[PDB]
């Protein structure tokens, strides 16, 4: 037993990370088959990023202006193309370590693992959630651009995130692997409003089920509630409204524990209105919303890849 | 910026995990050069674990009784030996994916990454600390025995932990890679007292420095303290005593932030005596003690491997 914030094993992605250099700028790229993917602002200087015209900047670049290095292996760039906010560099060698993979655009509230990289070399791996406002709260220093987020299902890596920017507020923004930003953000060094965030209610409930499975039960209470009653509390505390689709996704955990979803909602209602009184749940003194229902089922059942 | 609980990239260890089967029992092994390492209780049945005589149980086993499977590759066992609480199975093939590696015995309060595995297949990776009482608070389901913990320094994997047991209290115990348990524990299904745990004071201070670096400063206060004064508070709150060696290890973080260690101690004193008043620090409502000073420097400087 025990419950930890657990990332996917990163080895399949490690073998895809490369360094991309264009003039003065170096960041990370993702090498799959004979294409390297990276943020298009690799072609920008310091000053360019205040108001870049990417089409004009890319026109001044030729294939031989992109230096791509896989460890010590040098790749030969034989084509380049911009797709939305990503650059696609065609190289003359297929990555021998390419895993089975898909590109996916995830929904807010879903989770993924980030492999943080600098200069094409991996430094660490952690799990996080796409916030309702399409930011992520990561750990990204200068040079981490191009690091990717992903999920793994048995032998297939689903890439869902490429890191592009740190907002002045310190939170992080990026794109899917077709170069479309999550949220309203643009790849320009300007003030950008993220907009009100909310707590991912269905994830909090999943985590409460995980707590019960692991023996933390003090928050189980005498009350029940209705979906409409609970949603009145959710709005007051800036929680996402709970829908029947969410109730359905929690079905398997309700079945395993014998605790009806609306009874767990009444526990969550009391925690919101009364706090935790200085107690903890799964080692936390706040309500945790970065585990999805599938994440909880995975960890409680030992799913492997 | 941002600060996350970050695990090491697990790819170098993934390539070493194998499945070990002896009769009815299957768990994980670690394949390095031509030796596979695994918990010796792979030779035990359900009933054996109440009071096993491992020497007698191993004598009834021959090389061909150990089935070792690396993915789909079958390894041939050509020798076996017990070392303390680990079994060493000599195989006829050197692991082509063996990384540069060392075996190390870590000290209480140090951190490492765990690659949780089932049936020889990796499922996830997370960071944790060796508690002062030599337990770890992990996520380990049935079949996870033999999963390992490790640190990486550039290209060298330092293996420090092999998982063996879940105590009836739900915390986890294991050995170094020479098979010596951390703490007083034995590989027998019996009640085993872990003994009083304490909070790793030098790690809490490191994490407070990480908070200041990332802009969380509300806990910085007007006071200072002495080492002896602070240690009187530490004992009252079940914190490890702070020594000059700990002060010295925090030197680089004190230098970067300009905050003397004893001034940060006075902040920590006030947090212990007054709580957090419902505020948070780096997203946490409790004092975090699973980051070492080296962990904080690594993440704040982008160290890579």
């Amino acid at each position: 037993s025990g419950f930890r914030k657990m990332a996917f094993p990163s080895g399949k992605v490690e073998g895809c990370m490369v360094q991309v250099t264009c003039g003065t700028t170096t960041l990370n790229g993702l090498w799959l088959d004979d294409v390297v993917y990276c943020p298009r602002h690799v072609i920008c200087t310091s000053e360019d990023m205040l108001n870049p015209n990417y089409e004009d900047l890319l026109i001044r670049k030729s294939n031989h202006n992109f230096l791509v290095q896989a460890g010590n292996v040098q790749l030969r760039v034989i084509g380049h193309s911009m797709q939305n906010c990503v650059l696609k560099l065609k190289v003359d060698t297929a990555n021998p370590k390419t895993p089975k993979y898909k590109f996916v655009r995830i929904q807010p509230g879903q989770t993924f693992s980030v492999l943080a990289c600098y200069n094409g070399s991996p430094s660490g791996v952690y799990q996080c959630a796409m916030r309702p406002n399409f930011t992520i709260k990561g750990s990204f220093l200068n040079g981490s651009c191009g690091s990717v987020g992903f999920n793994i299902d048995y032998d297939c890596v689903s890439f869902c995130y490429m890191h592009h920017m740190e907002l002045p507020t310190g939170v992080h923004a990026g794109t899917d692997l077709e170069g479309n930003f999550y949220g309203p953000f643009v790849d320009r060094q300007t003030a950008q409003a993220a907009g009100t965030d909310t707590t991912i209610t269905v994830n909090v409930l999943a985590w409460l089920y995980a707590a019960v499975i692991n023996g933390d039960r003090w928050f189980l209470n005498r009350f029940t509630t209705t979906l409409n009653d609970f949603n009145l509390v959710a709005m007051k505390y800036n929680y996402e409204p709970l829908t029947q689709d969410h109730v359905d996704i929690l079905g398997p955990l309700s079945a395993q524990t014998g605790i009806a979803v609306l009874d767990m909602c009444a526990s969550l209602k009391e925690l919101l209105q009364n706090g935790m009184n200085g107690r903890t749940i799964l080692g936390s003194a706040l309500l945790e919303d970065e585990f999805t229902p599938f994440d909880v089922v995975r960890q409680c059942s030992g799913v492997t890849f």
